């Protein structure tokens, strides 16, 4: 089955700067700015572009130990990043894959709006629990806010 | 049980104008701007302020025929509107009440960000299905976009 959650969130950071930090340097930044959520990000196969498999590990404390994600598409001009959760964490008997899309859109005032889609490819007739949809949304917002705070505290970073 | 969904959406309309149209004149506007979603809004008990019970009817076409909502709180200065879904529609054997909060926040550029909370008071140990959470979110966004389009098309309205 399929369940598609689209959300939007705003940031005071201009889109180009946010894309460089949140997307292009996230492997480096996330364990530094949000250690309570992400312990490490490592390359299993590939360079960071489309097809790359990453292992995202969570700190001692979580239900889930890690996930493996695959980079699907990166558009450096239009600030789009598409990736899939393909193993570990919520993937298992009820859920085959989560396909995600992030687009960072500039606002006239020099901030950004992030358009985020989380698409659950459920196994057979399985539902996705509302708590799972919420957990994914909250993780993304946690990471965004941590990166935003870091960027405000380090005014030259990613310029 | 309880399940709380917080979402945010942006509008190009300044907060004060949007509050006057979307909140303070919604009974009038919704059936006019979004007839495919709302057929009528009528007063069962009260004047439109806290404690008021409204009957919201849906057009021929829907699963649900109507809901009764109660106004909980209105802050005309800070652009807050809290209301509850108390009968009809999704209310029944699995769900006792939905308590909703809308806050319309001005942006420096003269637009708005709406902070919306949908809090499900489930009966006993019942879950809320992700499809239901999505349906509520989509209804609110449909109504917002319809009001926004109307306001852009009628530049003097609600000034």
């Amino acid at each position: 089955g399929v369940f598609n959650c689209e959300t939007e969130t705003t940031s005071v950071i201009p889109a180009a700067r946010l894309f460089k930090a949140f997307i292009l340097d996230g492997d480096n930044l996330f364990p530094k700015v949000a250690p309570q959520a992400i312990s490490s990000v490592e390359n299993i196969e590939g360079n960071g572009g489309p097809g790359t498999i990453k292992k995202i590990s969570f700190p001692e404390g979580f239900p889930f130990k890690y996930v493996k994600d695959r980079v699907d598409e990166v558009d450096h001009t239009n600030f789009k990043y598409n990736y899939s959760v393909i193993e570990g964490g919520p993937i298992g008997d009820t859920l085959e894959k989560i396909s995600n899309e992030i687009k960072i859109v500039a606002t006239p005032d020099g901030g950004s709006i992030l358009k985020i889609s989380n698409k659950y490819h459920t196994k057979g007739d399985h539902e996705v629990k509302a708590e799972q949809v919420k957990a994914s949304k909250e993780m993304g917002e946690t990471l965004l806010r941590a990166v935003e705070s870091y960027l405000l505290a380090h005014s030259d970073a990613y310029n």
